[PDB]
């Protein structure tokens, strides 16, 4: 809950269902993106598979996912596809997610 600063939200599509993740902007790179979804969806970047095509939901094998190499570069910026607060995306990961956890403490 912050006032003034406007957060960015994107609509990701997975095999489990359409999900959403919070981002900052284009200034962020795939590395930061995956990380976000990695800290949100609790999915590993080594598994996370970004793709601006619904055909990603088709890929069942690993090689198939290798077909989508648009957002593989961690140095690549989302600006490459121009994702705005509303744009759509498709996520794809192997296996399952992980376990979340966080403990905010003021030291």
């Amino acid at each position: 809950g912050s006032s003034g600063s406007s957060g960015t939200m994107l609509r990701v599509r997975s095999r489990d269902g359409l999900e959403r993740v919070s981002v900052d902007g284009p200034h962020i790179t795939v590395s930061q993106l995956k990380t976000l979804i990695q800290d949100q969806l609790q999915i590993p970047i080594h598994n996370q598979t970004l793709s601006t095509n619904r055909n990603l939901l088709l890929a069942k094998s690993p090689s198939d996912f290798l077909a989508f190499t648009d957002m593989a570069d961690p140095n690549l910026r989302i600006s490459s596809l121009n994702l705005a607060h509303g744009s759509m995306v498709y996520l794809a990961y192997e296996g399952e997610r992980t376990i979340r956890g966080s403990g905010p403490s003021s030291g």
